[PDB]
């Protein structure tokens, strides 16, 4: 457990930011980190959960660096991703070029393939959980703590990326195909530079529409997105979960396309 | 367009909104949208330019210490369905329909498609005149960004959230409002597919007297094919002489 134990004295300084009690801190040897804190006023179960998450080690997946438990105040600690999340970057003034968007897609695929390979279902894949560093590499995060059972309980949601089978039944068993659907909508957003379903009027309209087969508007991306990716996102958002490909399957389809046409 | 909290003498919370008494311009409804940019002011100014007697006027905005609020006209009797369930004379129901037509024709003339026309967005003043509102911020794009009845939604939008709304989308919603005005009640997955297949509010459940012309109008305006529906100027051309000779 010492592998994930951090102390306030390990950091030179920290300050609260304007979710929840999030702060930016400089670690004495490991650099800038983001800290999320909850006040409670049992700890060993929290530390083991942190140790488990810390074993998810892959270049495109957020590595939990450690936790701090002091004075009834409980913190998770991770590396600071300066450019924020994927949608923040997509909407930036600088228009992200095709070669970069293609690499982002491939890195998302790599990260999700690793997670599923480790038996991890994400359950809330979405642009907000795809973080971007200063060289435009990405890492997959779980900022809503959907996979942190204990740490989520201590703290006591867009539907655009949620698979239709989970619309109105969020307690159904999570599946790998649930994540593949989310990925399909992320693909669309990467080329649209925006959230889907802008012409929806009511939440009930949208939920029923998606369950009936409605999908993001492909006509918004045809002049930017290559045909191969449009075909890919259609496979990945098929209504039948078992008709959706695996992420290793997606990777074997997408990587040679990226290499010859995009890189 | 820009107001300050100091511009108001008194305020009391009203069943995230409050009724406030302005120093010079009188009673207003205030809603704090966000607690915690120039595009917001520009959008507010464009809404302020939507000046018509049957359309709610955005009176101003308050931007103070990270607190963002919209300020609009005060409509004493609440929304249309509240009034319908209160009894409204036929000549007043006819005038209300005509005032909906006027306000919607104005909005369409300005290029504004409402997209969520319904009794809750039709506000009634002390003298039973109406104004059209957008309480769900369907047209307030930038202010909505600071942060669900399907009975009135046209079938071309049911199960297709990507189709662009048009003037005829609002005409369908108007037809169902007509039914509600004389039924005095709200209408009606299984329902959605039924509506998309041609099911409509049951005219036979209107129990009070309703002119044939109004029965025919609501059937015309809720045609499944949007091109079979009239425009609001087309509706006014037919309805105003009817109101003037038979109802006023
Ligand atoms: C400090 N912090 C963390 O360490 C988070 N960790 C993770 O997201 C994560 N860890 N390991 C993984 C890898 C994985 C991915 C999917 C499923 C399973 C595993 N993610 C959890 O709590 C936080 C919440 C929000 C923020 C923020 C912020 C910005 C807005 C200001 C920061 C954290
Ligand atoms: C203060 N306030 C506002 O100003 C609203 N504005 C409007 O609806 C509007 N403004 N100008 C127009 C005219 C138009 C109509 C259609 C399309 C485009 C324009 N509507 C928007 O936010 C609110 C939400 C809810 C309430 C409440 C309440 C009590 C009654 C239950 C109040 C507001």
């Amino acid at each position: 457990l010492n592998v994930i134990k951090m102390k306030s004295s390990d950091f030179l300084e920290s300050a609260e930011l304007d979710f929840g009690k999030v702060s930016l801190a400089f670690h004495r040897t490991q650099g800038l980190m983001i800290m999320k804190t909850v006040y409670k006023g049992h700890n060993e179960a929290l530390l083991e959960e942190a140790k488990m998450m810390n074993r998810l080690r892959h270049s495109r997946v957020v590595k939990l660096l450690g936790v701090i438990i002091e004075e009834g105040k409980y913190s998770l600690v991770m590396e600071y991703m300066e450019k924020g999340n994927l949608m923040h970057v997509l909407k930036a003034e600088m228009s992200t070029p095709l070669s970069v968007k293609g690499r982002i897609i491939l890195e998302i695929i790599e990260g999700m393939a690793y997670l599923h390979g480790k038996g991890v279902i994400h359950k809330d894949l979405k642009p907000e959980n795809i973080l971007v560093d200063n060289d435009f590499h990405i890492k997959i995060a779980d900022l809503g703590l959907a996979s942190f059972k204990m740490w989520s309980k201590l703290n006591n949601g867009t539907l655009y990326y949620m698979a239709p089978e989970h619309l109105n039944d969020v307690n159904a068993k999570p599946t790998e195909k649930s994540d593949v659907y989310s990925f399909a909508v992320v693909l669309w957003a990467i080329f649209a530079n925006k959230e889907p379903y802008e012409n929806a009027i009511a939440e009930q309209q949208l939920i029923m529409a998606i369950k009936s087969g409605n999908r993001p508007d492909v006509d918004d991306i045809t002049e930017y997105c290559p045909r191969e990716i449009i075909s890919l996102m259609k496979l990945c958002w098929e209504a039948n979960p078992e008709a959706r490909p695996t992420f290793p399957g997606i990777e074997e389809k997408f990587r040679p396309f990226y290499l010859s046409q995009l890189e």
